[PDB]
DNA sequence: AGGTAGTCACAGCTGATTGCGCTGAGGATTAGACGTGCGATATCTATGCCA
């Protein structure tokens, strides 16, 4: 299940990213919630949102 | 027999008493999230325009 639900779909809708772990946008998270730059520069874009882990 | 010290009966000084105030411990007491409603907005394709 694992193996086939990777980054299956690639959903590129801004509203699919929020609140989704396997895709973790940095403006859909909390106040006390950040992102690391350090171990996470680009992994993906939607409508011009980047995509960290 | 004589006078002033010991003894007893009362006076000033001061501490305890009785109203009343104050602290210290002790037990009582709407702001980012999470959504949607509305509104501005990208977005895909029919199809006939004349060269």
């Amino acid at each position: 299940f694992q193996a086939k639900h990777m980054d299956q779909p690639l959903p590129t809708a801004i509203g699919l990213y929020k609140n989704h772990p396997l895709y973790a946008l940095k403006r859909h998270l909390l106040k006390y919630e950040a992102i690391y730059p350090e171990t996470a520069a680009i992994l993906g874009y939607c409508r011009g949102e980047a995509v960290y882990s």
